[PDB]
DNA sequence: TGACAGCACTGAATGTCAAAG
DNA sequence: ACTTTGACATTCAGTGCTGTC
């Protein structure tokens, strides 16, 4: 039945990561290696083996754009044999090498295999907006972490800036910005840097940001996803935005910065918070 | 009822040959696949799919030893897709490759799966005998046919010899000999020639004028099976001797020649003939 | 008839020894 | 020496048919 694959998928997704698993290991679901395959193929219309391989290579496309980790660390984490096995496989799915997949100014979901929803999926709310150059003031640091740690690392960088700011400020700014940017390495182009900028509107922060500098929030077209929930749901919010909404919208991310907007001045059970993820986009022209 | 499978087994055994059949074609005897099986199973105590499979490789084995046809033929005639199909399976049941199986000097019923006997199977009469070398004058030729055609081909060979021989003979020989012998090829040892020798022994009637050369009837130990009945049953006889008697007695055939003995001097409804088949054997020594 | 274990043939991927370039 | 290339053994995914309960 579908209630079996329903729970199986919740497991896989959360374990493509560390734990190893092939049709045999996946049998640790209670059934025989074969009945399972036919069952999985009935309920989802997909062959279990080729899906797992595609979810892993999908996480891999995201980890290559969002993190600074070296191509090997990323492949090893997702149970791949070696860089070579990884590469070959990767080329088949995205018709390109991981190195060129990362260096690429633009990004599309051409070969992304989003996770599978077996029934009720509520896609984060989204809207298309145009932003105008917004003068900001902030601190920007290069960071390195796994796809699974992004939310935590960013929360730490934001925490420092914010509490340091409120220590010397008579007024509370309405918004806290978190700008993510990627920079291709000029040596071997398999490497790239990732920076996070915690900033405030120039009007707001005024001369209260210790070690702050001028930052120009770039204007242009963006898609804006909104999130409202426990701060602990933020990690899941970002990955589904990159792992399932961008692809589903068949959109192209332009070179630029990702913009997270927080409204801290609005958050003793875990606190509920709201924030918006803004992705720099290039919409396609529909053909008559 | 046990009578239902009784009739099918007979049909099976006489069609493992050309006609194809599986749990679907086999269900073309009335009941549906699922039910038929449980019947054929709760009775015989064997899976009709595995059975039909085992009977074929069994006949594959016999043909590989008694005929000169190329492996691919044997494999096909018994409804097998390719030679590899046949080969894998053959190894499954016999633990040897067909090629080596044929080449082998000695032979045993290791993997031969004899046809099940529901009703009352009257196994042929046997006796272990020891023969002395004997000179015979005869004729021999390399023949080549299928398992189901042996008795006929041989019969025609004795006929020429016999009637050609009688034309000049003042007295009738009391015994006509038929010696089957195999000879490994020298190129691809997946092939082999088969020779039949029709010959006569010195009797108490002075002379004879026969074409041919001196042939040695090799001495040694043999198992003798005797048959009485229509010359049309001779084919059945040979097969049940090779396909079920050799196996049950768990006997081993030594390199050498098979020996048929006919008493045609005593044979207008289909007349009843009498003959003995002698196979070269080497009995096992038991263990204290 | 149905839920489910296990085998058989195909095929893509990877690994191996080696004549070939 | 050193990577390229093809016959061939081994592996495991994938879809189907056999087979027990």
């Amino acid at each position: 039945q579908a209630g079996i694959i329903r729970d199986l998928l919740i497991w896989l997704e959360g374990h493509l990561d560390q734990p190893l698993s092939l049709d045999n290991v996946a049998a640790k679901a209670g059934y025989s290696k074969w009945h399972l395959q036919r069952m999985f193929k009935d309920v989802t219309g997909h062959a279990i083996g080729a899906y797992i391989r595609a979810r892993r290579l999908s996480k891999s496309a995201v980890a290559l754009r969002l993190t600074a980790r070296p191509i090997l660390d990323i492949a090893l984490q997702y149970r791949f044999d070696s860089q070579q096995t990884f590469t070959r496989a990767f080329k088949k799915q995205f018709a390109q090498t991981p190195a060129l997949y990362r260096r690429s100014p633009e990004w599309s979901a051409f070969g992304i295999r989003p996770p599978l929803r077996l029934g009720e999926f509520t896609m984060p709310e989204h809207k298309f907006v145009t932003l105008e150059d917004t003068p900001l003031i902030g601190v920007t640091q290069s960071y390195s972490c796994s796809l699974e740690q992004i939310s935590d690392f960013r929360h730490e960088m934001r925490y420092q800036f914010w509490h340091d700011f409120l220590g010397n400020a008579p007024t509370i700014p309405p918004v806290l910005y978190g700008l993510n940017e990627t920079r291709p390495s000029q040596d071997k182009d398999d490497e790239q840097e990732v920076f996070y900028t915690t900033a405030l509107a120039q009007d707001q922060a005024d001369g209260y940001v210790l070690t702050g500098h001028p930052v120009m929030l770039q204007g242009g077209e963006y898609v804006m996803f909104t999130y409202e929930g426990l701060g602990t749901g933020v990690q899941e919010f970002i990955l589904t935005v990159y792992g399932t909404c961008m692809p589903m919208l068949n959109l192209t991310r332009r070179k630029g910065q990702d913009i997270e907007r927080y409204y801290p001045a609005e958050d003793d059970r875990p606190i509920n918070l709201r924030c918006e993820l803004l992705i720099p986009i290039r919409r396609k022209l529909a053909a008559a």
